[PDB]
This record gives structure tokens, sequence and C-alpha cells, in this order.
């Protein structure tokens, strides 16, 4: 009875509501009750986005592959790849430089020796690109494996179009009834993430409420600095790259953020920046007018590889760390951070757990080991104790970047609607 | 050369002389003969029926949703649920009262203390219920799950319509071809299950040979006297409960039965519900005349969770179990086993094993706990050498009890076919 | 630069110079180097065919059963299983008789008991049979069951075409409309095939450089003239064997090889059957001139259950085996190989790691068991080092077999074109 109120402002009241509510909740000790009671509507919402992901991907894909020239389409890769490791290596030097600024972990006064032994491995480069390629692509969609799903579509959209430039008529009209059933299923996904919208505003109060509610207590002493570094840096990371990337490109900075919003708020509150994508993917089509050949390309490419936030994150982490056992990292240090920060999105690309994987990785990069029982161990396990409230902002910065770096790449290729943009 | 023969002539010959014949083998020994040189053929039915089972669930439900609207198929799903739990207990009560008739497990006489061993709780109530909302509709596609499949596949058909509403042409092109994937890949499974039921005397003379063989010897004594009670109470749920309810609907109860025979003795048979569906859906379309619209949602949610004859058949090993050890139910215990039937079946609606699981709700209800070694669990393992004789019997009702509902439900909605019910 | 070079010249190039390069490179030590800095080209080649496989099989076989009569679909495949029992007897004979010619496993000299402690036994041929029919399309597409796919193919595709011989229109349009969405998925996964294609000289050089580079050191003495006997019986399986059951039914031998050439090197280096299915299938379609409803049917079920080249190779080792413990095999012992052999390509249909099981069925059946520590433990490890060089040329010959059977079988069914077949 409900949905007759506009969604957007409902959305919004969720969100602010939920926190609210959480604390207040939280605070009381009451926050068993919100995990019991309030939670699963949040993870409804959660598994209702979560279940259009494999579909959309592929539909989307194979019909925007297939209206767009391979010329293009590599040359939005290259570009697209471009932005996004530029980007991550920005977020990586904003995070230092907020560490640094609010001077994370320095009153936490843990004395540290120097031992330093490796714990987990990056997988090979190598067989992190072989394994792009699917060996079956009923396998990765059923495995809900991103990448390899991305690669098999490109190819299956560049097939279909250079089937429907032949000669022989079946041939033709065989790819293009195939290229249709891909169109009205994309059709049909993009219709049913605007239903789930409806649902949004319900499961974006449940979830930022139980986060607020099991995780608020936390935010006191050294992790409160921790929690006021990484949200500030965040904010700098859309105020001023995301900002003034737009704002060379032509596109002003204020239009973008009032149409991501949807977006935004859904990253923020699942933390999961692949089970918002049909809501990224809806809102680069029905927002922004970037048309179907570069977002369906790049916006899975960048939910996957492309994390801004999770860089500012390491580069916070990284100094929290060091700060509190008492060796503050030199500037080469810090460089060594940045430097192995971008090879690690790009090494651990779409394995499981590389979140970790990843800040393992950037520690061991400066001489930072998790050895069992060791302070270091400790201080990781500190800032794990606030990880939700950080992977809030976190996956919200990482969807936001990959939303700016289509629309600027489509700005780049005249592949950008105006209409949308006129005030 | 034998194809000739009328089919449903064919399948009576083949369910009555593989009784005999295992019967007869089993009084020779020769069980084990049979289990290894006659079972593969019933086997070989089994599979070729459940290797339809999934895809004929989505497309047939992508179709019927589409032609159907949601008010209607709230109306319908609201229908149905009731009858179904409604249809529940009345199984529940009724093989409490054929379980009291026979004096089940009176002449047992097992000393049981007042011993009591606190054990785990049931599958949860709500993650089973967020399970129905798949995460990756590829991934319950390649594991068989139902209900994931049923959510997934009326989001998509609703999905489909509102497309072909649309102005743009290309639009309705797109999602009309999809429909047509759909409709054509349902026909090709119907045109199948008809082929796969020419085959089906073999098989259904070889399972319940096997059947026979090694569980005949074991109907005598107390058992015998479950076996009995068991299928007194099925024949009153049907001929009480669905008989009832049909001319209180205006069905006729007889051409129902005659109608639905293909898929009881299918569903006797093959003692798996889920893998009666081909042949389910066939006779709610070619021989009672419902509509793709009611069945095709109604018959896979209740082969997922709608099982008469299961609860018919807690009813009497529940009063089998408390007479065998010496403290028979008091009547408020007897009700407590009446609802805890109903919301088991609830609760466990598409998990695993769910039949021991509801078992042992049901009796943890009254307080008779399965603590190994005890008398109880003694009872129960009697109960559970003649599983597969009760399997055939429990499995047959429920499958009828879908049916009877979907022509209910479709005669309410002037969904019925009135054509198919007149000589 | 590249793609202008021709084709045929390229691939061949690539196997030539990668089979010294692995062996230069092996022969000094740097196979390290081949198997950080070379391997991963030719396993992403691998990788790009791999892909293709799923979907290649399961659209070809919608469309092809569907373009064929459910009678020929029969008598198709009744005449396709015949030739793979017969050519698969053939070869464990030439196995066998290559093995007694190059004296295998003569000068190992190791001493050996007459006792057998039974350790292996043979899965079910029941439940390996019912497997066949798959009892969820999707889970089998998911885990790759070939075997289980090509009868839910066969099963859909012939109920596509009752449909579209209807009265209905409406049945007639819907059953069309899925017919060509597995039409147009085939041509692009054809067209996909001819593009991977173009990558194949570095993928060739990369793999067989690997092998060369790991494995050419082990051909020396007696595992030496295990290779020289195999590949002998191997060429002699082509050049006998198929090449008069070709002039028999009236196909050039030479324009059969010259091509099935793509089909073949591919096998050789990638030594999955399976996996070069879609270069097989592009070859027997836009080569040969096959039908779609013979090939799509005849070259999965070949790729899956018709070895030669195996089979050729457990001729082989098993005379090594039996003269490297001291016990030479009696003639109706090797009469029991050859039978069990046979059998074992079907009781093994689609089984995982079929091979050694295989092998350890053909090597009970003559009574040499492989407990562990035993010495026909180990003569079959002494085997097991050169794995790699011999399953080059197995493989090689298992897929050859399957094409030249597929076109035996459309030549019989006047569904091969005859005009690919004109020189001019
Ligand atoms: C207690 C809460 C329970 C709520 C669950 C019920 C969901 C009901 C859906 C109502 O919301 C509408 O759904 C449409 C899709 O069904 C969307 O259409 C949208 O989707 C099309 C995409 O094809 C766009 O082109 C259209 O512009 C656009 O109106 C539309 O935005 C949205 O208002
Ligand atoms: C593993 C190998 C096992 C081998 C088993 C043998 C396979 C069966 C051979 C085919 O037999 C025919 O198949 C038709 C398929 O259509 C059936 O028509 C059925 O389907 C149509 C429904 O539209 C209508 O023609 C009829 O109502 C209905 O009899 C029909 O009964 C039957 O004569
Ligand atoms: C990891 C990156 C790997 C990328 C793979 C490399 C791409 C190579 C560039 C494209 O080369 C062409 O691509 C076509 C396929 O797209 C092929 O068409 C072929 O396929 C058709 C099949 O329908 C035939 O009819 C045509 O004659 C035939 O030219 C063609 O041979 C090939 O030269
Ligand atoms: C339940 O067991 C498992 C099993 C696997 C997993 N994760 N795999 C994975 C992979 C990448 C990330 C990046 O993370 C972002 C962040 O944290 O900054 C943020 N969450 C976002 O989506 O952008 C995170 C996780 C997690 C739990
Ligand atoms: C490996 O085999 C499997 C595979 C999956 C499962 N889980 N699903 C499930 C759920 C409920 C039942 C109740 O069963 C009915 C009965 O006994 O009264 C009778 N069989 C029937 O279908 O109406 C039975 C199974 C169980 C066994
Ligand atoms: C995808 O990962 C996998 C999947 C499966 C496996 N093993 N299963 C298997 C391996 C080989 C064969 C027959 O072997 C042939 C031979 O050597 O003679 C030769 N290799 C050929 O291709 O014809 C039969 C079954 C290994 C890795
Ligand atoms: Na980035
Ligand atoms: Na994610
Ligand atoms: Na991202
Ligand atoms: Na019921
Ligand atoms: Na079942
Ligand atoms: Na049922
Ligand atoms: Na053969
Ligand atoms: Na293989
Ligand atoms: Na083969």
């Amino acid at each position: 009875r409900y949905l007759d109120y506009p969604v957007l402002w409902k959305i919004l009241w969720g969100l602010v509501l939920g926190a609210v509510f959480g604390l207040i909740a939280g605070h009381f000790g009451y926050a068993g009750a919100v995990k019991t009671y309030i939670k699963p509507f949040g993870d409804l919402f959660v598994r209702l986005l979560k279940m259009l992901v494999m579909p959309i991907v592929l539909a989307s894909l194979v019909v925007g592959a297939a209206s767009i020239s391979p010329a293009r389409l590599g040359r939005v890769g290259v570009k697209i790849v471009v932005y996004y490791l530029a980007t991550s290596a920005m977020a990586v030097f904003f995070g230092l430089i907020v560490g640094r600024l609010f001077n994370v972990g320095a009153n936490v006064n843990l004395g540290s020796g120097t031992g330093k032994a490796i714990e987990a491995q990056p997988p090979s480069l190598v067989q992190t690109l072989l394994n792009i390629v699917p060996t079956n692509p009923f396998a990765s969609l059923a495995k809900g494996e991103v990448l390899p799903v991305i690669f098999f579509a490109i190819i299956l959209g560049i097939a279909i179009t250079y089937l429907m430039n032949r000669n022989e008529e079946r041939v033709r009209k065989s790819a293009e009834t195939l290229l249709r059933v891909f169109d009205g299923l994309a059709e049909a996904m993009y219709l049913i993430v605007g239903g789930v919208m409806q649902y949004a505003p319900i499961g974006v109060f449940a979830l930022i409420a139980y986060v607020m509610a099991e995780q608020g207590v936390r935010v006191v002493g050294p992790l409160a600095k921790v929690v006021g570094a990484v949200y500030t840096g965040l904010f700098l990371q859309i105020v001023i790259t995301y900002f003034i990337l737009l704002k060379v490109f032509g596109i002003d900075p204020i239009k973008f953020i009032r149409k991501a919003k949807d977006a935004m708020i859904t990253a923020f509150v699942t933390r999961s920046s692949s089970g918002t994508l049909p809501v990224t993917m809806r809102v680069a089509e029905e927002e922004m007018g970037v048309d179907k050949g570069i977002f369906s390309f790049t916006l899975p490419l960048g939910a996957t590889i492309n994390m801004d936030g999770t860089a500012l994150y390491q580069g916070v982490t990284v100094l929290f760390v060091a700060n509190a056992i008492g060796h503050p990292l030199t500037l080469g240090q810090q460089l060594v951070v940045v430097l192995t920060a971008v090879l690690a999105s790009i090494g651990t690309a779409g394995v499981p757990g590389a979140g970790a994987i990843m800040l393992a990785m950037v520690l061991q990069s400066v001489g930072l080991d998790l050895t069992p029982g060791s302070p270091v161990a400790l201080a990781y396990a500190m800032i794990l104790g606030i990880d939700a409230i950080l992977d809030m902002g976190r996956t919200m910065v990482n969807v936001t970047g990959d939303l700016a770096g289509t629309v600027i790449v489509a700005k780049t290729e005249k592949e950008l609607d105006e209409s949308k943009w006129i005030s």
C-alpha cells in the first residue's frame, strides 16, 4: 500500500532510519534482536539483487558486444583499464595521506619485534589470467564466475554480429533469433531490477540497521580514528578524484552523483559490489544514457578489478598496523605500498577471498607479517573488528568509481546520451 | 513390436505382474537376483523422467506465468496453499484414526523409561523461506532446486508480458522470441514424456518387483498391521477427503481418478513425487484440461510442500512408536502432532532428506526422542524395515493430492476445460 | 602481420620448431624455463578450445538430430558403433604385433613371482550405461559430461522435428524458434573455432615444446624402444586400417589425410580428444562435407568411447610389462588382452580417469596386478615416465579414427558432400 510514495526518497529515509535505529538498538544491547528480526529483510533484498547478477551480465553483454565493433570494444577496454589503474593508485595515495593526517594507530602502543613470516600467496598472475578464459561456460555461469562470463559473452556477441553480416539467409536469421533471445532476456532483467527497487528501502533500512547495531559500539578509541580517516578519505576520493576527472571530461559532477545515488546506497548497504551490479547497470542505462556497448562491458569488469575504496582502506590499515606496533613507514615503503596495492588488484582478479589476500599482500610488501600471536596479527584483528562499518563506505566508493569511469569513457566515445544531462 | 497394445492396460499389466513376480522371487530367496538383473530397467524409467523434471518445470512456468495476471496468480497461490495445509492436517488426522483402529505397535512391548536427552533444532523456518529466492538461477537449475526455479520462472514470465505490452516494436519482438523459445522447450518436454510412457510398463514392472522382492518377506506381524493401517488410511484420504472435496466443488470424483491413474501409478512405483512431475503435468493438461497457468505453478509447488501420504504415514508411525514402548499418546499430544506435522511440512520446504527430518520433528514434539539405543530408536528402526512398501502408497497419495488441488482451484477460476469431462 | 600468412604452413612450422626447441632446451636442462615461460601460451590454446566443447556439442546435436530421420539416426549409430569396435580390436592387435617386433621391455630383467593380490575391480557396466541418461541435463552440461548431453540433445532434436511437422502454426513456430536459437549458437561456435585456430601455431609450438622439454631425456634405452614401437603401430593403424577401410568404401585416403591435418595436429599436441572436438567437427563440416546429422553425433561419441590409439598403447604396454617381469604372454592370453581391451572401452564409457582404469583392467585380465612395490607396479611406472610422448601420438590416432569412421558412415548414407572431394 506504500508503493505510491516515491522510491528514491524512500531509500534515503530507510538509510537514515536504519542507521539511527541500529545505533539506538545496539547501544542498549538489543543488537541480537536486530540480527534475528530485522536482518532477514535486508537479506531478502540482497538475495533478490544477487539473483539477477548472472543473467543480466550475460545477456546485456552478448547484446552490447554484438551492437558495437570489435575495434571500438578494444578501445573501450584500453581506456577503462587505464582509468581503473590510475584511480586505484590515486586511492592508495589518498589512504596514505588521510592516515598520516589522522595519525592512525599512534596510541595503541604495542611492543613489537622484527620477525617476518609469509601467510597467503598471490595466485600466480599467469594462472589468474589463464583463468579468465573459462573451460566450461555453463560451469562458470553456475559457479557465478564473472570474468569468464564476460569473456564468453564478448566472444559470442562478436560472433553474432559477424554472422548477421553474412550472405546466407538461414545464417542471418538464426544469429538474429539468438540475439533476440539475449535482448529479450536482458530487457526482462532490467524490468525486474526496477521491480526489486520497490522493496529496496526496506532492505536498506534492515542492512544499515544491523551493521550499525552490531558494530556501532566498537567505533571508539583508535578504531574510531580509523573510521574517521577511512570515511574522510572515501569522501575525498569522490569530491576530488571523481569530480575533477568528471569536470575535465565535461560532465557536471553534481548531476553525476544525483543520478548515481541508487547504485551508491545499494553498494553502501549490501557491501557487495557484484550484487549491486543490476542497480548499477540499470542506473548507467536509464539515468546517464550510456550505450549498452560501453557499460555492459565496463561495469562488470569494474566490479571485479576496480575497488578504489578497498585501495584507500588498505592505505589506511597499513599505516594503522605500522604505527600501532611502532614502525612508521618510510617514503619508499609507501611507494611500495601503492605499487603493490595496484599490482594486487590485478593479481587477485576474480579470486575468492581476494580482500584478505590483497591486504596480506600489501602488509607483506612492507614487512608486516600476520604470524599468529604476534602484535601485527593483533592490530589487524583490531581493524577486522570494525570491518563492516568500513565495508559499507568501501563498497560504496568501489561502485561509484565504476560509474564515473563508465560515464567518462562513454563521453569520450560519443556514446553518452546528452538529453539526460539538461536542466 | 509391443508398442501397438494400449498403454494404460500395459501399465496395469506391469504393476500386477511385477508385484506377483517380486513376492514369488523373495519367497524363494532370489531377491538379490531381482536387485541385480530386474531393477536396472526401473532405474532407467526413473532416470528418463527425472531428466525431464528441470526443463519442463522451468519452461512450463515461464509460459504459464506469462499467460495469467499476477493478481490471478496470487489468488491461485493463496487458494492452493490453503488447500494444501487443510488437506495435510486432514491426512495426519486420518493416520491417527486408522492407527488407533489397527492398534498399531500394541504387541511390541518394549520397556521405556522417563529419560529425556535434549537434541538439536529443526532446520530454520526463515532460512528455508529465504532459500526460495535463488542467488544464482543457473545454479539452482544445475542443483535441481525446484522452489527457487519456481520463483525465478514466475518473475521471468511476468517480466515477459509487461515487455510484450510496450510501445517499441524491437522490445516486443525480443520478448516474443524469448517466450517462443520457452514454449518450444515445453512442447518438446511433453512430447518426450509421452514417448517415455511407452517404456513405462517395463519399468513399472521392474520397480514393483524389486520392492516386493526386498520387502515382501517383512510384511508380517506388527509391521504387517502397520502396512494395513497405512494403506487403509491413504485409501480413506482419497475416498473421503478428496472425493468429498471434489463433490463439494463440482468435479466428478470417478472421472478424476480415471484421468489421474497414470500419474498415480507412476508415483506409486517411482516413490519420488518430484520425478513423477512430467507425467503429472501431462495428465493435468492432456487429460484434465487444466489451464497451464494453474498447474504449471501448483504442481511443482505441490510436489515440494504437499504430502498428504507422508502426513498420514507420520500419524500412523507416531502412534506405532508410542504404543510399542508402552506410552499411548494423550489427546492433546495428538493435536500437538497435527499442528507440528503441518508446520514441519512448511519448515522443511525444499530441504534435502526432509522426510526423516519431519519425522524427527513430529516425534520430538510429543517427547519421543530418538536417542540411539533407546526403545524409541528401536521402534523407529522397526518401521524403516518396511519403508519402501510404505513409500509406494504415500508417494501415490502425495501426487494425487496435488492433482485434486489443481483441478479444484482451476474449477474455481473457470480455468478448467469442461469438455474433457463429458462423455 | 600474422593472419595473412597461410594457416597450414604456420601450424606445421610451430609443431616442428616447438619440438626442436623443446628437445634442445630440455636436452640442455632448461625445461623449467619452458614450463614457466613457454608452457602458459599452450595452456591458453588448450583452454580456448576446451571452452567451446560443451556449447558446440549441445547445439550441433540438437540441430543435427532435428535435420535427420530417427530411423536414419539409428542406422548411423549402429554403423558407427560396429566401425568403432572393429577398429579398436584391430588397434589392440596391431599394438601386440609391433610390441612383439620391437621386443619391448626385453632387457629390463626384473624377477617376478606368480602371486597376485587383487587390488583393482571394474566399475559396474550397468551403472555406467544408466549414467548415459542424465537426471538433470543442466547438471550434465555444467559438469561437462558428454555422453548424457548427447542423449539429451538427440531426444530434444527429435522432439523438435516431430513438433515442426504438426498441424498447428503456433507449435511449429515455437519449435522452429527453439531450433534457430540452437542453430545460431552452433554457427557462432564454429565461427569462434576458426578464430581460435589463428592463435594455433603459437599454442602448438608451446605445448610440443613443453612436452619435448620435460620428456626428451627419457627416450633412451628400453623406453626408447617403447616409443619406437608405439609410434610405428600408430602409423600402421593409419596407413593400413584407415587407408584400406577408406579405399574399400571409395574414399581417397590421401585426400582424407590432407583434410584431417588440423584435427590431427590439434589432437596430437593437446592430448585431449574431447578438447580437440571443436576443431574436429569444424573439419568434418567445413573440410570433408559431412552432414551435421552424421558428424554431430558420431564425433563426440567417438571422442568419448573410441580410442584406437589408446588401445594400441595398451597392446604395447601389456607386452612390455609381461616381458619386463619375465612372464611372456600366451597366444590365448593375448586374445584375452584384445577381448578385454575392447570390452574396457565400453565399460568405462564417460567415466573419469578411464585411461589407467582400462590399463589396470587389461593387466589384471592376464594376471598382472599392480600391488604397490611389486615388480609389475615397477614396470608400469617405467612406462608412465614417458606417458606424454605417448599421449600425443595416441590422442592423435584416437581422433583420426573418429574422422575416418564418420566419413565412411557418411559415404554409406549419401550424406557426404562429394563436391568437397574434387581437385582442380
Ligand atoms: C512491500 C514491497 C513489495 C514490492 C514488490 C513489488 C514490485 C512492484 C514493481 C513496481 O515498481 C515498478 O516496477 C517497474 C518494473 O516492473 C519499473 O519500470 C521501469 O523498468 C523499465 C525497464 O524496462 C524502464 O524502461 C521503465 O522506464 C521503468 O518504469 C518501475 O521503475 C517501478 O516503479
Ligand atoms: C532408452 C530407449 C527407450 C526406448 C522407449 C521407446 C520410445 C517410445 C517410441 C515412441 O512412441 C510414441 O511416442 C509418441 C510421442 O509423441 C507418443 O505420442 C504421445 O504424445 C502426443 C501428445 O501431443 C500424442 O501423439 C499422443 O497424445 C501421445 O500418445 C506415443 O504414445 C507413442 O506411440
Ligand atoms: C585471446 C584472444 C584470441 C582472439 C582470436 C584471434 C582472432 C583472429 C582474428 C579474426 O580472424 C578471422 O576470424 C573469423 C572468426 O571470427 C574466421 O572466420 C571463419 O569462420 C567461418 C565459419 O562460419 C567460415 O565460414 C569462414 O570462411 C572463416 O573465415 C576467420 O577464419 C579468421 O581468419
Ligand atoms: C562467506 O565466505 C566468504 C567467501 C568469499 C568472500 N569474498 N570474496 C571477496 C572478493 C573481493 C572483495 C572486495 O571487497 C570489498 C571490500 O571489502 O572492500 C567489498 N566487499 C566489495 O564488494 O567491493 C571481497 C570479498 C567473502 C566471504
Ligand atoms: C537421494 O535421494 C533423495 C534426494 C533428495 C531428497 N530430499 N527431498 C525429499 C523431501 C521430502 C520427501 C518425502 O518423501 C516422500 C515420502 O517418503 O513420503 C516421498 N518420497 C515423495 O516423494 O512423496 C522425500 C525427499 C531425499 C532423497
Ligand atoms: C579437465 O581436467 C581433466 C579431466 C579428466 C581427466 N581424466 N580423464 C580421462 C583422461 C583420458 C582418457 C583417454 O585418454 C587418452 C589416452 O591417453 O590414450 C587421451 N588422453 C585422449 O585424449 O584421447 C579418458 C578419461 C584429466 C583431467
Ligand atoms: Na580504480
Ligand atoms: Na563483491
Ligand atoms: Na568495483
Ligand atoms: Na495436504
Ligand atoms: Na522426491
Ligand atoms: Na505432492
Ligand atoms: Na576404434
Ligand atoms: Na579427453
Ligand atoms: Na576417439
